């Protein structure tokens, strides 16, 4: 069976329940005992947490959930009634993620949504009466930052202000997301760079910030 049912196994067997530090540092514990890659990681964490401190969003939209240890992340750093959207394309993740919120106790601040972004996006109004974004986390398929961005203005999803936190936009890359974020006067754009101390490698996160129709 699969990575994110096996992270979830070990989580349950080992970690406390209702303690998010707890099931985050199992997660991250096991993913290092097995070597696998596809773990957001500690180092990343501390770039997401500053993020979500400093512009504390009422509304976030996170892209791809995976096991769900980044929803836990953002969601243990969400403030009293603050809520958060995840889209997941695989049911199985989005199954596990729902468990994995579960035991971290999270489960009241996160609405898990099944499918593609590009259709789930055009319903995020009428289907689950949002306004606008505060927050938008990209960590999904790397060919849909820039056709999500893109379709997000156009369905009005953004207003001045709202975030954009990107992450691994150098490994694997997404150069055209990076390319049209800091060439459009519509954002503003900060870079993080982050070592993935298992690939050995310089990755980095991308903030930009929404300025309105530019
Ligand atoms: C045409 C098209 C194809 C795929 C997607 C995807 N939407 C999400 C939430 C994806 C994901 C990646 C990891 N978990 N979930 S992938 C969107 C549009």
């Amino acid at each position: 069976d699969t990575k994110e049912q096996r992270i979830l196994r070990y989580v349950q067997q080992n970690a406390k329940p209702g303690d998010p530090q707890s099931v985050l540092e199992a997660i991250d514990t096991y993913c290092t005992q097995k070597e696998w890659a596809m773990n957001v990681g500690d180092a990343k964490g501390q770039i997401m947490d500053a993020v979500i401190r400093e512009y504390s969003p009422s509304l976030v939209l996170e892209l791809g959930a995976y096991c769900g240890y980044s929803a836990v992340r953002m969601a243990r750093l969400l403030q009293p009634g603050a809520r958060l959207l995840t889209m997941e394309i695989n049911p199985d993740c989005a199954a596990i993620t729902q468990q994995m919120l579960n035991f971290a106790g999270l489960q009241d601040k996160v609405t898990i949504l099944n499918g593609a972004s590009q259709d789930l996006i055009p319903q995020l109004k009428k289907k689950y009466d949002v306004d606008t974004l505060d927050m938008v986390f990209l960590d999904h398929w790397k060919d849909r930052y820039l056709p999500d961005t893109l379709l997000l203005e156009e369905c009005g999803l953004l207003r001045k202000g709202t975030v954009l936190l990107a992450d691994n936009v150098i490994v694997p890359g997404t150069p055209d997301f990076l390319a049209y974020v800091r060439g459009s006067s519509s954002f503003e754009c900060t870079h993080y760079s982050s070592y993935l101390e298992y690939m050995k490698v310089v990755d980095g996160l991308e903030k930009a910030i929404y300025q309105g129709p530019s």
